């Protein structure tokens, strides 16, 4: 039908209009400097997106979630992680960094900003509720798992670099409150002291055998905790979830004054997010960075494997009707911004993630419309 | 009543919440740098406020304006300008810069951003329509008159500095397209050539007798035109007015796609404007700049003379009922941002205007509520 296509275009075009206004402001008319661009982008990340997340999560009933949809979204990632573990351990070509990159490319799309409007336009509001559930699960669990993997990689690198042979003896790790992460952008001294028992205790402070799993688990937990409490999305998600539980349990309503105080800043969310994406597009040198073959492989993964694995998982679970179409089209979305931020922070194939986010945002309208049409027959 | 006070507080508090969030981000938690602050502020000025103006103006019917309200708002400024001309010409203590500053302090409040919500909360939506009419008149006429006065001052200064004695002979001025203003921040050479007729022609190019009024008028018109076409508010106001005329004449409706493309960026307007005001508050060194006595005089002017002159003009015109209260409370609003921008640009008592905007924004809630209560009896 043509009315459906017009409705999808009406929903989706203004986001691209904002994106291209930002792109032209930086590129054609030169209205903003790189520092002003960074200021706008930091405002977006700190305030606008987290408040949008609080607005969406705090309004969705957590007692009425769909269990089969959650199970399918979980089984996709379980399948991918099982395949990646098999490949990484039983194939000499395997590696942890490529496993993380493939998992992010194939499992974690942009769901909050453009997913909800696009899916509401395509299928209705209940699709918006399903996308909100997906957002909650990504924010609480899978982003946390990404933090765990990145911190484990950093800790392994530090331990190998510092204690090539003594890594088996160490039993205790002490991290001073100054340290906040193990990205490798800080000068991390590592003192070693011999205890009365004859073992070695380690203190990591800001300036091939591994230790037993217990001390590694303790260290990873400490560092994940330290990064988790400095994350605006953590507070937004947790406070929104707790408020939703209390409100839908006791039917409590927020006072109008607090609600308006939140809304006045939440209303800028979608527009400022699209503007920030346009700024990111304008700041980079080339629209394609990784290259022709690598970009082709990344796009193929994102737009075929994710949908295919989702199809297999959804058929195995027993999804049918329009839930299956929603799941597939959601899996065919462009790649999310949070994994791209993590790739920047830890420098793990950031160019592929950049190509994903930007180029897939550009080409998702035709690809997603093709999925819509083929599934709609 | 207490319900009315609660409603006004509900309408007004979230603006202050956004302002204080920006203030704390810059001052207490140090989230933004001065350059990032400038980027956010420039985004606000270029995009958010102009699109908010287009949204408000393009939706207000220009065939149903109130003529007595317009006449009262015009007569206030006519009275003030007559008094200032008398004082400036017939008193040795008079001056043009002080006349401009007093006119701005006593006539031109912040009407677009906080005036419309506050007045709608106090009196209803029709008050919002009246405030929209006031916004239109300020944007088209009085801001243009301020530009004329500032450019006349700049031209007089340039002519006196360059041609102390020959200013009477010159008959023709040529300004090269490179020049855009006469603020004094540019190195403006002034070539003089003798014509065959024996008169002197002048070319002002980027690097006590006045000339006849005709050449001065021509020069002022050229420069006012050059600054008028580089002003986002000019385009927003003119296009909104033309669209409103056409739409309310032929009942044409904008297509949903264009309307949403505008709205996605207009929705950030009020919140980003309050955030920018908070940033301006945080960036300055002292909340009071001009001093105790000068600040007292400026506040007294803003919050007593404007209301008093408006009362006299509204009684003379014949305003009664609630229109009179609306006019007085509108006159008691804090000082507008555009005259403050002009004072920055031309360096004409900018500190007094800064105190006006910021401190009056802080203290307008009690003062304006006092006006509300006293008029409400
Ligand atoms: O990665 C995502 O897109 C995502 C998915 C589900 C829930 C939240 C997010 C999320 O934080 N987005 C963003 C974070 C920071 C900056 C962003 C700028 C633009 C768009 C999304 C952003
Ligand atoms: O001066 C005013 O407040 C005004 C009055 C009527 C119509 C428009 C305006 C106006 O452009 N405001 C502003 C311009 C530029 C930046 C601003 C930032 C914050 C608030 C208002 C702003």
């Amino acid at each position: 039908s043509w009315h459906d296509l017009y409705t999808v275009l009406t929903a989706v075009i203004p986001l691209y209009v904002a994106m291209i206004l930002a792109y032209g402001s930086v590129r054609w008319w030169k209205i903003f400097s790189p520092d002003q661009c960074s200021g706008i982008n930091r405002f977006v990340a700190i305030f606008a997106v987290p408040l949008l997340s609080f607005h969406f999560i705090s309004t969705n009933n957590p007692y009425a979630m769909n269990l089969r949809f959650i199970a399918a979204d979980t089984l996709q990632k379980i399948i991918m992680l099982s395949l990646l573990v098999l490949w990484a351990n039983f194939t000499r070509s395997g590696s942890l960094e490529w496993s993380i990159t493939i998992f992010s490319l194939s499992t974690l799309p942009n769901t909050l900003v453009m997913g909800i409007p696009l899916l509401i336009a395509m299928y209705g509001e209940y699709s918006g509720s399903l996308m909100v559930q997906i957002v909650v699960l990504q924010c609480i669990i899978w982003y946390t798992l990404l933090l765990f993997l990145f911190e484990f990689r950093g800790a392994k690198m530090l331990i190998m670099e510092q204690f090539p042979e003594t890594a088996a003896s160490i039993v205790s790790f002490k991290v001073e409150s100054d340290v906040v992460s193990l990205d490798g952008h800080d000068f991390l001294e590592t003192d070693a002291e011999i205890g009365d028992d004859g073992k070695l205790h380690v203190t990591v402070r800001k300036s091939k055998n591994m230790p037993p799993a217990s001390v590694m688990t303790r260290l990873i937990l400490i560092m994940v905790w330290r990064k988790l409490i400095r994350n605006p999305n953590t507070y937004s998600s947790l406070i929104g979830l707790i408020w939703a539980l209390v409100a839908f349990r006791w039917h409590v309503a927020m006072p109008k004054i607090i609600q308006q105080s939140i809304s006045i800043l939440s209303d800028a969310g979608l527009g400022m997010a699209m503007f920030s994406l346009g700024l990111f597009m304008a700041l980079q040198p080339k629209l394609i960075a990784c290259g022709n073959s690598v970009a082709t492989f990344a796009m193929a993964v994102r737009f075929l494997t994710g949908p295919a694995v989702m199809a297999v998982a959804a058929i195995a679970i027993g999804l049918r009707g329009d839930l299956l179409r929603v799941a597939i089209v959601q899996a065919a979305l462009p790649q999310g911004i949070v994994p791209f931020v993590f790739a920047k922070e830890y420098n793990v194939h950031p160019a592929i993630l950049s190509t994903g986010v930007i180029f897939g945002m550009l080409i998702a309208l035709p690809i997603t419309l093709v999925y819509y049409i083929l599934l709609g027959l």
